[PDB]
This record gives structure tokens, sequence and C-alpha cells, in this order.
């Protein structure tokens, strides 16, 4: 199935676009493209600093006639700045104007770390630590809930949680409603089984973010290693006759994951979507899952010392 089921009776296209890094001067046209190729799902951030690209290009197709917002499931996520029950509302209704839209079909807690209030992104201290905001995970997700009881989101979630930050919100005394997805880094390299066995058991979706290793992240450092490039994985690729992107893709979709490949390459885009046709075997699985590193592209070291810092916990 091209889609799965949420715990707000929704279903989410488990193959969506990704955005970070897509430059507004870009970001229109992929998007655009994106949709006439068959992308339903774009997954935003207000910190990727494109939402009103990615919104033009929403509103153009809508009026264009070539897709309506209910065959739309557009995704963001709440800034680091942003934890205190008092800003959520205003920043989430920033990205609603931003993206041009009256709804999110899903909004995600972005991190599990608060940071100083302010107009930075990644306020510093002048000893490079980020200045962390006196915030916390419960707080924050009544505050999210809220969202969905004003009808501003039709579901809630959370990114780049431990399970026992998961467990904190599943464990909330009058919780209002479960987390529905936890979106995590996910690939050959960091195949999270643990964080996957628990989020699944408890009737979460995971999506896998940065599916293809972010080769484009910007503290990328040359001896990394890298995932499209792993003449191992080409391999498997050839013998199907389908790119390394593509095996990256259909890999985390044969798990029951959502995935989120970012492109503003048109090529790429169309590439990246023709995924449905083929199968990795259950030997090709295996393989792939057995390449694990434990390596992850997505982490701060500068935010290392939060309460709240994700990736101590082994999972
Ligand atoms: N929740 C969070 O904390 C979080 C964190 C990281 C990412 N995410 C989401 O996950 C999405 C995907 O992750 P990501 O952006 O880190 O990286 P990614 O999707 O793993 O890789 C993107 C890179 O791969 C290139 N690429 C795309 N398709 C390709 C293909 N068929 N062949 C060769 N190269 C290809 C892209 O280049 P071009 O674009 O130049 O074509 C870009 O440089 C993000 O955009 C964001 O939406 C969320
Ligand atoms: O967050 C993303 O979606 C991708 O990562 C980005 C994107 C942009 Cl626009 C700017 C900066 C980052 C980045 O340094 N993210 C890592 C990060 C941030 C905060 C906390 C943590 N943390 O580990 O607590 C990690």
């Amino acid at each position: 199935a091209s889609r799965i089921l949420l715990n707000n009776g929704a279903k989410m296209p488990i193959l969506g676009l990704g955005t970070w890094k897509s430059p507004p001067g870009q970001v229109t046209e992929a998007v655009k493209v994106a949709i006439d190729v068959g992308y339903r799902h774009i997954d935003c951030a207000h910190v990727y600093q494109n939402e009103n690209e990615v919104g033009v290009a929403i509103q153009e197709k809508l009026r264009e006639q070539v897709v309506k917002r209910e065959e739309l499931f557009i995704v963001s996520k709440l800034w680091c700045t942003y934890h205190e029950k008092g800003l959520v509302k205003g920043a989430c209704q920033k990205t609603l104007s931003d993206l041009k839209l009256d709804y999110l079909d899903l909004y995600l807690i972005h991190w599990p770390t608060g940071f100083k209030p302010g107009k930075e992104f990644f306020p510093l201290d002048e000893s490079g630590n980020v200045v962390p905001s006196d915030t916390n995970i419960l707080d924050t997700w009544a505050a999210m809930e809220e969202l969905v009881d004003e009808g501003l989101v039709k579901a809630i979630g959370i990114s780049n949680f431990n399970h026992l930050q998961v467990e904190m919100i599943l464990n909330k005394p009058g919780l209002k409603y479960k987390p529905a997805v936890n979106q995590i880094e996910c690939h050959p390299y960091l195949t999270q089984e643990k964080l996957i066995q628990y989020c699944q058991s408890k009737g979460i979706v995971v999506t896998a973010y940065s599916p293809l290793g972010s080769p484009d992240r910007p503290w990328a450092k040359p001896e990394d290693p890298s995932l499209l490039e792993d003449p191992r994985i080409k391999a498997i690729a050839a013998k199907h006759n389908k790119t390394t992107a593509q095996v990256l893709i259909r890999f985390p979709m044969q798990r029951n994951l959502v995935v989120i490949p970012k492109s503003v390459t048109p090529e790429r885009i169309a590439e990246n979507f023709k995924v449905f046709d083929f199968e990795l075997s259950s030997q090709d699985m295996t393989t792939l899952l057995s390449y694990n590193r434990n390596w992850r592209v997505c982490a701060l070291l500068s935010d290392t010392s939060h309460k709240d810092y994700p990736f101590h916990e082994e999972f």
C-alpha cells in the first residue's frame, strides 16, 4: 500500500519529499515537479527557511487543478526556540501562514531539546554552547495537543526522541493524544532496530529521514561514510536495474516505515518516486541491515549537555 494508517484515522503516504537544504530559489520548482510526478507528502520545517516557497508551489498546483488539499499530506515541525507553551501556537500559525494552509496533516516536535527563545535558531553562549530553555517535554506536548483541539493540525508527533522520551509522553497522566509518528534518522549505517521495534510496538508510525545519508549536510567531512557511493549497495541496485538511491528508499518502505528523500533536481525527484515497481529480496534486506554502524549524520555536539539531548541513551 502507498499509505499507512495513523492513530487519528488518517492515512499517510509512505513516500514524501524532503525539503531541508532545498534553497528557496529552487524549492518551488522542486515541489511543483514532485506533485506532477505523484508525490502527495511533503516534509517541511520552519527552521528550513523555505516554507513560503513550498507554500507557493502547493498553491499553484491546487489552482492548476492537479491536486486538491485533501490529497496532500503536509508535515511541519515546531523549532527548539518555541517550546515554551505560550509560543507554540504562534509558531504553528507562522508555519501555516507561510505554507498558505489552514491546517497541517502532521505537526512534530522537531527535537526534544528546548533552546533559549529569541530570533536565533541556535542561540549560543560566548564559548559555543547552545543555550537551553527551561522547558520540558511534557508541557511542550500539552501545547501541541491544544493545536489539534483547535483544528490547526490533524495529528501531532515527535522527532529525534529516544524511547525513554517517547515513554515520558505515553505515560503522562491525562494524556489527550498519543504521538502518531516519531521521525528519526534511519538508513543502512543507522538501522535503528530497537527504536523502531519500540515505536511500532506502541502503535507509533516511524518516518526515516536522511535515507540517502544526507550527503549535502553542511557539517560533512570527506572521510565520512557515504551511502550513495557504497559499492556494496551499488551492487544490489545493479542486480535490480535500479539506482542506489532507489534501493535506499525502497529499503525502509519494506520495514513498514515512511521515508522522505530530499532532492531539488527534477530528474532525481522523479527517479526517487519510481520505487513501487520492484521488491528487495529477503537477502537484500538482511544484507542492508547488516551494514549498520550506529553512525549518525544528524546530531549537535554543542548541545550534548542538554538535559533532553536524545542520543546518550542506547535507543
Ligand atoms: N526531523 C529532523 O530532525 C530531520 C533531520 C534531517 C532530515 N529531515 C528531513 O529528511 C529529509 C531527507 O533527509 P536529508 O535532506 O538529510 O538527506 P537525504 O534525503 O538523505 O539526501 C539528500 C541529498 O541526496 C541527493 N540526492 C537526492 N536524490 C538523489 C538521487 N536519486 N541520486 C543521487 N543523489 C540524490 C540530494 O541532492 P539534490 O537535492 O541536489 O538533488 C541531496 O544532496 C530532509 O530534507 C528533511 O525533510 C528531518
Ligand atoms: O534538524 C533538522 O531537521 C536537520 O538538521 C539541521 C537543519 C538546519 Cl536548517 C539547521 C541545523 C540542523 C542541525 O544542526 N540539526 C541537528 C540538531 C539540532 C537541534 C538539536 C539536536 N540535538 O541533537 O539535540 C540536533
